[PDB]
């Protein structure tokens, strides 16, 4: 159910239809791994299926010395000039600082003795899910210690060979995602949270059930806005946090606004004005404001379901959705750029295609059955996506979107010829209608002088 | 055969002898994995070669299901400025979403019965390539069955439960891979498609001869600018299309263009102005224009041939080409920014190295075995490549390219000394010669006035 | 031992107490791996355990021809706009391209037949160190020939047939890494180098031994200012040379500038201006100068330790740290921004955070215990991270950076009152102090000739 209204006079877009996914804050997990203390690997039999043992045992160890070299390390890790400037995983290293701390690993380690998922009051008084996913000391401490404790070994079974390989592999893994990350993590891979781990940890949160309904339907999602905090490494429990995102809003409306220049179409060369809408981007009603996400990356879409940010976004009064039907509002002011620079471009909609089209350029748009169905004259049009599956401007072929959904064509003058080219301010790249006006009564007035 | 000039008078150079590969297209591949369908894991018995096989069959199945929730979700992912904006998976997408329609997968299934490569005419009439990679089917009911679907479960050998985890390894790798993706991938991985599969997929395509040749030589560049997007798992098949890129400009000449601010040098500090050619990139010779790239990582350079994407460039004439050796001559308007800021920094080119270098910094070039053997004074400069190995610029080492190639060092007055810094506009972004020349009229225009 | 200062006056807060890890140059080392040369795979027999190590030793060949594909390219990968440009693998690939040269294949391989790691000097005369990390051939040679190299192949034991995958799997694994890079990876993985390997190079390495120590506390940070970049791979040893960073700049003072928009609070909506200091980033004394790093990525912190890379810096005077204390002092022209856009936004800082509240949002700062305890009114106004765990603006939630530390608010009157909006320019965006003044004379003359 995904609409699109271009508007000639101001060369946008906007494709309504949208519903927010937006990300507010965080939820700390604490992970866990229990490990077992091996220091001496005592068997001097030259057995085969000794030595396949003796080479795991290596790994593992290597392993868990490789990550106490990590926790040693404090971890860390066109309007988009305009945001500030926030600190990711400033919540999570907050938590991962706290495990440092003495007997913070003994509470921890306690409370997962019965089962492998508890809640844990940590001793500044914080809340966190804590969960065991693998107990390698279970295993090493049962399954392996019969063999490599005495001096005369005892061979065990290939079964147990493979076996052991298959349970170190998850370790082996995530110190491998540390490694070269040092350690954090992003996304959260199925080696730090498997897909079952997830959900049950998802299930177990106190959040509200729209909150898990959405989270669980977009595990992927939520692993890209996630992080893995490697912390720390002691008392046989291996622990890294997991920060996972919090959507504290969910369901509001949301619309993308796209833009391109609007230029006269002078056939003298350098006599041309141009002038463009700045303020394009991902739109969603927040708590009667509207958040902005000016970026590309920071906002996901899935099918209706827009997830978005909010440490990449600003926070607009509602009345900036005036500017779509009138860009001359005087309850908003219109955010704006200048230039002399009448160069072709296109915009890939949601449902259709912006063409900026200026100077000795070919611009089409074609299906793949017919060929070239409709040529561009000078200026900026559109085209929608239905029965058109190619845009072609210049020597750049670009394939638009095929989703379903209505579009609307909004005739109107552009904008662009209600300005006089000699008193047009053409350096303006952080303006606005109302500042480009008193920009030109200033040129006008000097005019006046003469 | 790659050569380079320096132009003193612009402070920018420029290397010839290149040869296109421009990513114009897209060709869409529909990769198909042949499922088995298990259910109920029906085995009491507790041996252990036993339980190492139901450990993989559970594995096989918790990828099954977690690749089921990704289909769900239809996927999706100086003069940079003025670029426009595309879809970049609009055209393999358009293919996932055929491939959930009625009975479109049992064409698939079908036609990939008796060989494992056909090419199938969907729906929509679009004739696509199809591969049938890994047969788990096959070997789940014709190696596995035996076993686990009886309660007396017959003991297989230890060789067939190695066999098992090769063959289920590139399915978890797959689903691995599309996990932490979003289900679209970036570059194409051998999981997803091997050398020796993507090579047979390259000369199986309806393309040229010299299209083939081009491809399989750099299927490592292939795979970076492709995409692997999951489409469907239903009907015992796993299918995800690969977007495969078209080269449809090839063996064109390229050209790349290195710039650095010209600057004026007054010892006075704040009296000094500067100049830059903005117009720096990768150029090619495409269809009677030139296709112009702003951006550093579009363009991929392997020896002596150019992989760029169309996608991110501008359509220009091919007079652009006149501002090296003429940035005022009278066809096209040479872009320049300017500014007073008078900073030392340098231009690392493909056969040698610019320096501006300005103020009290000292800018020198080094070689291994000699240590300093060129001292520049302020002003932009450049340095062969030749008996050069390192460049400093303040506190700042750059390495040369060593790539052998003739450079020629074109001698002129640097256009910045033309300009009377009293009515020089400084604060210009988006300029050109023209523009410049027109603002200090204006400027000089009011001192007349006087 | 970190602190820091904010400056109400200019709207701006520097973190002192760091030290300085600068990336100054690169060390070269060659990487080999001796591989065996098999062409025919000669064995009839159908067993179970031979027909394993024949699918081992085909993945084993397939990434031989692979990697040869690879070698047959020569391999390549506010204030930011400023820098020059770099080529970071020039001087690794010049070592690439040596290894080219005819005998100097055998010059490797014949050092490296008695140990595994010695020093040699190439054609050239660069002395590198060279290292083999694995020995596939003497592994094959003796213990797989017995079997495939008759016609009445000796059937393995399993132990071997497990061996063989684990020992083969490296070699797979940086085949894979170089095949989705192009022949250059960064970080490097423990793949292409372990961290038991790379520990030892960094020791063997003819460097200080506080380089040493630093190096080896701070692997990590090493492997993610490292390339792998394939060389060749002829005469049964493959190569690919390690490019290392060096740290010429250790323990130097570092400090971060943290820089937020200033604009005035009258409640008429545009008759505001704004001013933002734009020198914000990473410094550190350097050689009686100072390295800057504009950019947020180019410089990781690791508890008080900044590893900064110089390639993406550049070197002021001393004097630029003068701007913090007195942004009108006359020995440096400090840099700035100008426009009318007052729009709110929070920066966090390391011990703590800037906010920048503007109009009708909403800005506060909150405990976790007690919800909030601190309001603001319009203007920029900071807070420390003592007893305060979250910053609001708007719809954005900021965690703060809970690191131990004292702040230091330094009231001041803010320095965007001393200016006239009649006469304000509000277009710059490289600017400085005296350009604004100097310009505002400009337009203060041009009114009193009236
Ligand atoms: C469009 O949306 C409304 C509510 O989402 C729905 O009831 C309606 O059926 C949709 N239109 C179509 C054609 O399905
Ligand atoms: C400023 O410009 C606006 C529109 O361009 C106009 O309505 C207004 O009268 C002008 N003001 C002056 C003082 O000229
Ligand atoms: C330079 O190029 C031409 C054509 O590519 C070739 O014939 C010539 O031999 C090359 N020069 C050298 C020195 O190889
Ligand atoms: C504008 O400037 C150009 C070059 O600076 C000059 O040739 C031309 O005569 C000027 N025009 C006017 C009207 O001053
Ligand atoms: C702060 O630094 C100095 C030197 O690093 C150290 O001697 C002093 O003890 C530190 N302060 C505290 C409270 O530890
Ligand atoms: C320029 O401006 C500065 C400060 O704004 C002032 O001190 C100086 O006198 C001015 N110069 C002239 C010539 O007006």
């Amino acid at each position: 159910n995904i609409t699109e209204e271009f508007y000639q006079s101001t060369c946008s877009a906007v494709s309504k239809g949208y519903l927010s996914a937006l990300r507010t804050g965080w939820y700390t997990s604490v992970i866990t791994i229990e490990l077992s203390n091996i220091k001496e690997i005592k068997c001097n039999g030259t057995d085969a299926k000794v030595k396949l043992i003796k080479q795991e045992l290596d790994k593992y160890k290597n392993a868990v010395t490789e990550l106490q070299l990590l926790m040693q390390s404090t971890p860390a890790t066109f309007l988009g000039i305009l945001l500030g400037v926030g600190s990711a995983i400033a919540s999570g290293v907050a938590v991962s600082k706290v495990l440092h701390l003495e007997g913070e690993v003994n509470k921890i380690k306690s409370a997962l003795l019965s089962t492998n998922k508890a809640v844990v009051s940590l001793s500044n008084g914080v809340s966190v899910l804590t969960s065991k996913v693998l107990d390698l000391k279970n295993y090493i401490d049962k399954q392996l210690l019969p063999i490599v404790n005495k001096q005369s070994c005892s061979i065990p079974n290939i079964e147990t060979v493979i076996e052991f390989q298959q349970k170190n592999n998850r370790l082996l893994e995530i110190t491998r995602e540390f490694s070269v990350n040092a350690g954090v993590t992003t996304p959260v891979s199925t080696y730090m949270l498997t897909n079952s781990e997830l959900l049950s940890l998802i299930n177990d949160m106190p959040i509200t059930n729209d909150q898990k309904k959405l989270m669980s339907n977009n595990v992927q999602i939520v692993r890209q806005q996630s992080y893995s905090i490697m912390s720390i490494i002691k008392e046989e429990v291996l622990a890294y946090v997991v920060q996972l995102p919090l959507y504290g809003v969910i369901d509001t409306p949301c619309w993308k606004l796209h833009t391109s220049p609007l230029c006269t179409t002078n056939t003298k060369e350098g006599s041309n004005i141009c002038l463009t809408r700045t303020d394009r981007g991902w739109y969603c009603d927040n708590a009667g404001s509207v958040s902005f996400f000016p970026q590309a990356e920071t906002c996901k879409v899935q099918s209706n379901r827009v997830f978005c940010d909010t440490m990449n976004s600003l926070t607009l009064p509602s009345e900036v959705n005036l500017c779509n039907v009138d860009i001359f509002n005087p309850k908003y002011d219109c955010k704006i750029m200048t230039s002399k620079t009448d160069v072709s471009s296109s915009v890939i909609t949601s449902l259709g295609a912006i063409v900026s089209c200026y100077g000795k350029t070919k611009c089409t748009a074609s299906n793949k059955n017919r060929g070239i169905i409709k040529t561009f004259s000078n200026g900026c049009d559109y085209v929608s996506n239905k029965g058109v599956d190619t845009v072609s401007v210049g020597n750049t072929l670009y394939y638009v979107n095929k989703q379903e959904g209505k579009s609307l064509y909004v005739k109107g003058e552009p904008i662009i010829n209600f300005y006089d080219p000699l008193v047009f301010p053409s350096d303006e790249f952080d303006a606005s209608i109302s500042q480009v006006n008193e920009k030109i009564n200033q040129s006008l007035a000097f005019i006046r002088k003469s």
